[PDB]
């Protein structure tokens, strides 16, 4: 049994965060989850135990993949000011969109708050597809650590039956998003 050890579901975009960097730094690791532990995704390496997910990416970044993370602080906050963005301001604007469209039953649905999501959510992302319009990736020139988490929320975003505004650079970005195995094998997972 390997040392590191994630917790949670793998359809949920923080555990896709979690996985996607472990897999792209190579370790060894096991992945728990119930079918048919304290929050969404935990990550215990050692005596270390996580329950938060940008903290979980810039932990296995800096400890295992340090391509990912850049060794000048002033580098580092290129990406590392979008890590947080997606945590301040869009996960709960998409969390609610996605829940609608995908995980309420029928069409007994808040036509309205849906509708409401989708305009706040296509207006934000259009902030990151003025980035992504300057420089290839959130994280700089290359990609790294910064990219994980509007990186795993991005798979549903393009994926979800809804009508997307045209956002052209942030596609592009994540039509070079899945060409990375281990964004393959961490976040292209079920839809669920
Ligand atoms: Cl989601
Ligand atoms: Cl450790
Ligand atoms: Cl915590
Ligand atoms: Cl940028
Ligand atoms: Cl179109
Ligand atoms: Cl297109």
């Amino acid at each position: 049994m390997p040392a590191i050890t994630i917790w949670g579901r793998r359809n949920s975009s923080n555990v896709r965060k979690a996985l996607w960097c472990a897999e792209e730094a190579g370790v060894a690791y096991t992945s728990i989850e119930v079918g048919g532990n304290g929050v969404v995704p935990t990550l215990q390496d050692g005596a270390l135990v996580l329950w938060e997910s940008n903290a979980i990416v810039r932990y296995l970044a800096a400890q295992y993949a340090p391509a990912l993370y850049p060794q000048a602080p002033a580098e580092r906050a290129l990406g590392d000011r979008w890590m947080d963005w997606t945590t301040s301001t869009f996960a709960g604007v998409f969390r609610d969109l996605f829940w609608g469209v995908v995980r309420t039953p029928e069409a007994e649905r808040d036509h309205a708050r849906i509708a409401a999501a989708l305009t706040q959510s296509g207006e934000l992302l259009a902030r990151a597809d003025a980035a992504l319009a300057q420089q290839p990736y959130l994280s700089g020139g290359r990609f790294a650590m910064g990219d994980i988490p509007l990186g795993s929320f991005i798979y549903a975003w393009f994926e979800m039956p809804i009508e997307r505004p045209e956002l052209p650079h942030l596609q592009a970005w994540y039509a070079r998003l899945r060409v990375r195995p281990a964004y393959q094998r961490g976040v292209m997972t079920a839809l669920t």
